[PDB]
């Protein structure tokens, strides 16, 4: 009777996922006859791979990644834009005192294994005249903070200003960073709801029912900021990704601004954003097969 | 002219790679007309993946992985067994007090992101009477120790008894474990030298040149345990994977036993081991395409 839908988040639960949990808790999905199954990823890259393979119909990923994916012939399609601008920043301990991304040359940068991180770091490094081919990336999965703090990596990319940054500071670490948009990286959407082609064609109803629900979750979160932030926190995976309340409210405050759609409903996708993100990548030889903005995303409403 | 050959290590430099750095320092590779360039993986799955694609001609991986890779149609082939038995142990802080792998049900286990670990853990958990679907894997790439020491993970797999075990202990952690061999897993070769089919066909004289120099380095190590281990430590990656004199010589003591072919030459393989490991993976439904032991490995000399 209830349509069961698997939704794989992009990371372990945190402020950015608030709208989804509010949807669950308020029965918005039940009202829509859906049984939403929120799932965490085993590997950071699972979201796009599983969605692509058709194993799961929904997940949260990164716009630049969707393009990378579609460029490799994966049938991944963005059906909604959650965070309309970047969150990703390159981080390191203040003692490192790097002058610019070009100082990463000859050093090792930790990262979650997520591909999107390659074009971002490459652009940032070349933008400063360094030779990215001498920059060493070290996959640390979810252990982003530990890579930098332990010392095994000189810097990290994949960390968010709305999260990892305030957490490290809260934990006492003195963190400095480089903002990708100050080094040739476009204002891409950090996070987008993604599905696969078949499911968009074969199950448009379910997808429409889902977003309608998720949107109510969003609108409710917006009108009930604190209350909704409380919902997430209680639903946090305390065993593997414990959250700090103060850190999370600050995170939410940042995300709210970036999640809101100035000239349309929450989730509305801007064709301009995609077009330039594709050309940015296509320009740096990251796209093996051509990608078109009319195919990288579609409206499920 | 020296024949350039890229060799990707399975992990960062440690006791197990001593025979290779010895063959470089002592000039054995040069003697065989080759210029060997050791490269570290940025991603734990790189070895198998870059070899398969032809991007790299040589690398170190795991016997079960070669099978899985071939099961996925990748053209990789094992050209030498380096560590003839398992090293992989599931590890957790002594606090946990698990009675068996079935206690892992409902918890999260960290792993390097290397596929071979899924079949291992699943077999283990199932042998102890637990539901694996209820076990959560968390990708931490190279940050294995951190996953459990930070409490972010309840247990970890992928860690080696010759390295991580003595390291955690040396760092002050009371570690407990579960040997996969005690829980239905076969005595597979932990480390094996790999190449792709195309290369073994086109560059066999190179491979043979490379392996003689390698055998020579290996034999020197056996006659000069300590001098070799020092060659290794001086050639360690101190910035991203610092080593401890004591743990590393302890590690060598373990590997010396597992690397030696009691009767036969170093690197020698045989259908038996491969067929056993293949059958294991088929029985537990891990293979997609059937795999043939014969095609899975081949002598290099
Ligand atoms: C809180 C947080 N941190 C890092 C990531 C990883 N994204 C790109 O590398 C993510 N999805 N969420
Ligand atoms: C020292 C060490 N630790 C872990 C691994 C990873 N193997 C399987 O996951 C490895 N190749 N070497």
């Amino acid at each position: 009777a209830l349509e069961t839908v698997e939704v794989m988040l992009d990371w372990y639960p945190n402020a950015v996922h608030t709208f989804l949990y509010v949807a669950i808790e308020n029965g918005y999905f039940a009202e829509e006859g859906l049984d939403v199954d929120i799932v965490f990823p085993t590997n950071p890259t699972d979201p796009i791979q599983l969605t692509a393979s058709g194993a799961i119909p929904l997940a949260l990923s990164y716009q630049p990644d969707v393009i990378l994916a579609r460029s490799k012939d994966l049938p991944v399609v963005s059906v909604a834009s959650v965070v309309r601008s970047p969150l990703n920043h390159v981080m390191f301990l203040a003692e490192q005192d790097f002058d610019s991304p070009a100082d990463l040359v000859g050093l090792t940068v930790g990262y979650p294994g997520i591909p999107v991180n390659e074009p971002i770091l490459k652009t940032m490094v070349e933008a400063a005249g360094g030779d990215y081919e001498q920059v060493h990336l070290m996959d640390v999965g979810f252990e982003l903070g530990a890579s930098i703090v332990s010392g095994r990596a000189d810097a990290v990319v994949g960390t968010y200003i709305n999260h990892e940054y305030p957490v490290l500071k809260h934990e006492g670490h003195d963190i400095s960073y480089f903002n990708p948009v100050d080094y040739g990286v476009p204002e891409y959407d950090e996070l987008v709801l993604i599905s696969n082609e078949a499911y968009v064609e074969e199950s448009g109803e379910v997808l429409a029912a889902f977003w309608r629900a998720a949107l109510k979750g969003y609108e409710w979160m917006v009108e009930n900021p604190d209350e909704a932030l409380n919902v997430l926190l209680t639903n946090q995976d305390e065993a593997n990704f414990p959250l700090i309340q103060e850190v999370e409210e600050e995170s939410l405050s940042i995300l709210l601004e970036k999640m809101e759609n100035p000239n349309g409903p929450f989730g509305g996708q801007d064709a301009e954003s995609w077009e330039e993100v594709i050309s940015w990548l296509d320009a740096h030889d990251w796209l093996e097969q051509p990608v078109v903005a009319e195919d990288a995303f579609s409206s499920i409403t």
